[PDB]
């Protein structure tokens, strides 16, 4: 009852509300400000405002279809569904009057002034009340009683589409749906905007034979007219209009006049303002259409403008074919046809959503290796933030030997190959990472690694390793473990790492547990090279 | 008099001035530099200049419109209207013929060049001044006295459209009160621009139908023309000029042509050339049309593109469908459908303008906070310029316990809530800000704070907070007094922060009235976690 | 035999079944997934589903073409052709009803899920099996014995175009194929895809002529129509189907009607529907003219958009003309009409790959500087990795003399000129290195250097140059070494450098295969100067 009317009046709280009041506190506040009114009013968001011009709406677009026929081909409508039409129409006009009295309007610059008692009717009585008023004036029954004759009337009711012209906020919300929608599905989009788009032309053309069979009623067809040429004076209401649409609508589309060029003046220079009409609304369609399909076709541009920026670099630096051929390869296995910025959407996100993307994308490297899968999950996040992807071809060497090293690798997919001046050679798979030895001792490197299939890896940098390892130093302990373990089973050592380890270990920090961890860790280690 | 001449001659201090020549002081130059003529001379920035230019482009379109018509269907005009046009016309064109003398050129590459007693007139001498003598030439009432002969001398004045072509700068000027209005209203400078492409055209049409009756004409009209096949030979010159105007008009919108096709040479190869003109142009105005709406739906399509950049990116990483919901829910309460890049934009500005944002925008901040409420102005900017805004959406962990922190948060909407081991969980809401103790002690976080509704927070990071607060010591002491207080409300204690307070304050630095103030602060703190 | 029918039924490797699985591991996984059925099953992605997909798309085809002319101008078909074609179509839709069984569905968000036993069969009864079934069901020589009529009947064959409609995997392959071949030749691929829109609109214009002489057929030809009135009821079905293609084609590209404008009501509203059809897929036909028009001039215009902004940038600062025209050329030598991001790219690609590049780049430089033609490939490639690409200009200064260094120059290309307060000026070429002396003493610049012709450098900074040579000694004693030998050459010494090399030489480091390397690079270098 009242509280579902007072319900109504008041903002509801939806995606609108939020998008335009910012938290839903400041909602909860708005709908307490329209309470302070005590006299009622409608907010200009509230739900029934929304399904209010709704039914405003469809009530003007059935005035736009119907209007225009009656003017032309009926004289006097006194039939039941006529007159049913004529006062729902009038009836709904006069209470969209009266309600356009509680309405707040909503200013720019973020002003929204209910102002209930006399700031809203002065400024309606000043700006549109008086075109209202004449539109909500009842149907001619009742200017009959006030006071060709009734055609010149019924011209009266052409304003209402003033309305329409007031009712955009509602069209502005349908446009942010619409949007959505569009984003969400690709072709019935454009299904969706083609047709909106004829119905619109179609609607125009409407108007349009309305009037160029209206004109020569007025003159009680004269013998030149094209009604009087094609001897259809006296057909059915029916053919009349068909004929008067088919010719609105090929002055439009420009196929051609109807039966015959004009010979009149008055058809004349009507055809003449038709067709200046038709072609400028066909001209607009054409942009529509146009503009429709290169939003549809944007990522498949993007990417190609990409692919030939890459290609005039090449070009510039002329480069050999198989050169070209192995970037060109590259490319499609890194990207995979798809176009982003990744660095430009993670500056975008927050800190829990990049922490949710990452720990989705190395779950299966958390599950398989191990220092991960007994570690803290503080930790584990540092290093997974810390991470960044890259991609090797097969062939390629990701390490080669001697050189200095400024990041390690955790390899993702693919197989990778340790090289040696032995003929040790030993074959890492997923869940495995190699390049720490360097970082842990900063030498140089103590074994080339080369691609053998495709590898998809997760490099680490060397300064947000040692950031990572001074923040947990335990880790830090188990990295020397399981690295001086690799180094004795090549067949080399490092002998700094080893006497820090052994001075480490003799100091007694660690614990009875902790080196059982760390031999849990080695032999993991050992089993994934075996595999 | 002769001071409101020579104030009109000068270059009036304007926009376009302004952006023409930097400084008002220039400007003040300029207006000396006219006075040291001493011949009386228009600078080509003059007011007067302007009018001058838009009284002849009003008379240029009359002429455009008049002549044609003149020449076709009026052989001798000795009415008053034609009288007075044809003298007004004259006298106009003599005195802009008269009145480019005086007239300062303008160069590229910032070259204007008064050089009033001969460089301008030897310029004009060698440039155009044929053309405009011919056109000044007055009409043929004089031609006459001086020596289908009408038809032909009238040709004289088609030329005036020279002068049109040179009235440019005008133009320039016009385009970018447009362009100015454009960007502030949408549909009525679409209305304006596409009206004015259709001027164009019908000003085309209007020309063409003139030459389609012409031709005829000059020909006595031979059995085989349109005329005589429409027999319409003998009819008012209002029914010959809409059936050719209607001829062009069908033409140019590819509709058809008049009567039937053509059958006579003539006639058939000026069809053909006017076919050939008005499908140039109408592809022209189609393609204004599309340059037109595509820049009206330009900031739509831009935040489709981004929408869709991410789609492609977590299509990419294949997300599930929760977390991909996620991203586009934060995204649309991040940026509310809206596109820019802040930081251009702020780097764009200077220091004031980014100091007054900034102040804005944390308005309901410093009001609330007390230690901005009590604080010194310059500390307060200096905060404010270093902060930073963040979403975060409900559930998320803002703070992780035990974690090491970078960052410090000011709550401006949405509340907080605070966790420990022990079963007391605080609440925090807008105006209190929260992390700031990790900061103070370069320890771990000592509680959790999850986001409980959406929150809107300014993030301050630790390098400027450490930065702000050795600018400022004071503002220090006041954070760890409120520090240290909070610690012992939770429960847990920090003996280093507390120790260090105890030394500083059994230093005697502090006074009565510092600690009643810090008193003050940690009071309102209390109370604003009690509420 | 059985060994082929299950790698036809299993994913084959191929470049779409990488990208979408990644690895090649992944596609032995999904394989043996496959495997698991037991029960025969075709995966969306097998070779056998693809030429499936291709045969169906060819009698798709064939259908849209035939159905038509058959129902309109063929009452009864009982040739062989048209036999063989009607049995042809209906096995083919019924295998394709059969077969759509055993697919394995496809799902967004990386769902792809064989379950064969039921889930499949499920949702293939629930979503689409009742149109394909009334597809499926055999010609009219199967419905007579079951139960104008043939007329009717056929009608039952339109919805054919559902399995086109459901073939669109093979459509996107088909795209991506296409938009490789569009990225590789430029007028080619604009010439498939026009005739590709030409065929669309041409079979949609096969349609609407159809549909314009079927209905005046089912109405027994009325005195009013289009046939009746040209008299063509008894021609040829040739004739009758010309003539109807025609009408058809002129509705559609809006030339006119055929002999005369629609007299009759059934015809009048067919040529109005046809009309609007026809202007709304011409509409779409010119946007997608427009769009690959504006996606072939691509390159050009973004160079035009940088072209222009400079320009600006040059207006807006006033800077004189041979400035101007300086600055022109000197993006004209430098980008060669062409543009691209070398950073961006560079960035994008992995390490091998850059290094690959620069060595290419370099390859000369390599070959002909001894230092680098001597020196251990890692220090080579390390100085490769850091250089950094330049051009100059005739007569512009290099460097000059007294002022701090930051960089050093390797010359690509070009002589340039070494002028000191002496007179003794020496010329360089390419091959040689200058501006070390100044990064060795970490004095001031001891010479002046002028490009003399158009110069292409690669510049080395400072701070790479230490991080280089703090990794390798070696190479600095021989950088040292030539700079004290190009100091003492041009009649100035540096105590500083002097005395540091001798120290380093009197403390015995250096070896006798050292000093002779040494030699050898001086001998080399004051070879290179002399030349
Ligand atoms: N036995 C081994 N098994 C697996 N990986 C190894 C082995 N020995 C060395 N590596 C890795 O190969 C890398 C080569 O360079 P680094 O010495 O920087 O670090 C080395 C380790 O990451
Ligand atoms: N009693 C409390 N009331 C409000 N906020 C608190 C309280 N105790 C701790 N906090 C905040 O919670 C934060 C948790 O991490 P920090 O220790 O870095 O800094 C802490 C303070 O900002
Ligand atoms: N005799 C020479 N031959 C070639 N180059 C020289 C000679 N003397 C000096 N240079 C180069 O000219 C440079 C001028 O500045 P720098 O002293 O930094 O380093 C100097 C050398 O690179
Ligand atoms: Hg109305
Ligand atoms: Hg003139
Ligand atoms: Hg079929």
């Amino acid at each position: 009852m009242q509280r579902q009317f007072t319900s109504m009046l008041q903002p509801g709280v939806n995606k609108f509300s939020l998008r335009m009041f910012g938290s839903q506190k400041a909602v909860e506040k708005e709908q307490e400000r329209v309470k302070t009114a005590g006299f009622w009013i409608i907010h200009p968001y509230s739900d029934f405002r929304f399904y209010w011009d709704l039914i405003m709406l469809i009530m003007m677009v059935g005035n736009l279809v119907i209007i225009p026929v009656g003017i032309t081909f009926f004289t006097e409508q006194t039939t039941t569904p006529w007159i049913i039409f004529n006062v729902a129409s009038d009836t709904v006009c006069l209470l969209d009057l009266i309600m356009n009295f509680r309405t707040g309007t909503v200013n720019e610059d973020s002003s929204e002034i209910i102002l209930d008692p006399k700031v809203i009717k002065m400024n309606y009585l000043k700006s549109w009340f008086v075109v209202d008023f004449i539109s909500s004036i009842p149907v001619d029954y009742i200017f009959l009683i006030v006071e060709r004759a009734l055609r010149i009337v019924r011209f009266t009711k052409i304003l209402c589409l003033l309305r329409l012209l007031r009712l955009s906020r509602l069209i502005r919300y349908i446009h942010q749906w619409e949007e959505i929608f569009h984003m969400t599905y690709d072709l019935a989009s454009a299904v969706v905007r083609i047709f909106n788009l004829i119905g619109m032309m179609l609607l125009l053309c409407h108007w349009d034979g309305c009037l160029q069979f209206l004109v020569p009623l007025l003159q009680d067809f004269p013998p030149d007219c094209w009604v009087s040429l094609n001897e259809m004076v006296n057909d059915s209401w029916g053919k009349q209009y068909s004929y008067a649409l088919f010719k609105a609508m090929s002055h439009m589309l420009c196929i051609g006049y109807g039966a015959q060029a004009p010979v009149s003046m008055s058809d004349l220079w009507i055809t003449m303002l038709s067709m200046i009409v038709g072609a400028t609304c066909y001209a607009m369609f054409v942009g529509h259409a146009t503009a429709l399909i290169q939003s549809l076709d944007s990522s498949r541009r993007q990417y190609q403008e990409k692919y030939k920026q890459v290609e005039q670099y090449m070009s510039f630096h002329k480069l050999p074919a198989d050169m070209r051929q192995k970037i060109h390869d590259y490319y499609e296995h890194r990207y995979q046809g798809k176009i982003f910025d990744e660095e430009n959407i993670l500056n975008e996100l927050n800190d829990p959503l990049r922490e949710e993307i990452v720990n989705f994308n190395c779950r299966k490297l958390v599950a398989t290796m191990p220092l991960f899968a007994n570690a803290d999950p503080n930790f584990v996040t540092a290093m997974l933030s810390k991470l960044r992807f890259e991609v090797f071809q097969p062939g390629d060497y990701i390490i080669r030997e001697g050189a200095v090293g400024k990041k390690m690798y955790f390899i993702q997919h693919g197989v990778a190959g340790v090289i040696t001046k032995s003929s040790k050679e030993m074959k890492l798979t997923d869940g495995s990472y190699f390049g720490e030895i360097c970082l842990l001792t900063k030498g140089r490197r103590t074994a080339s690694v080369r691609a053998d299939t495709y590898c998809r890896l997760y490099s680490l940098s060397v300064d947000n390793f040692n950031e990572v390892l001074e923040e947990y130093p335990m880790m830090r302990r188990a990295f020397e473990t399981v690295a001086i373990d690799r180094l004795d089973r090549i067949g080399k050592k490092n002998s700094i790492l080893l006497q820090k380890f052994q001075k480490d270990l003799n100091t007694g920090v660690f614990n009875n547990q902790e080196n059982e961890i760390l031999k849990q860790i080695v032999k993991h280690d050992r089993e994934m090279v075996q595999a």
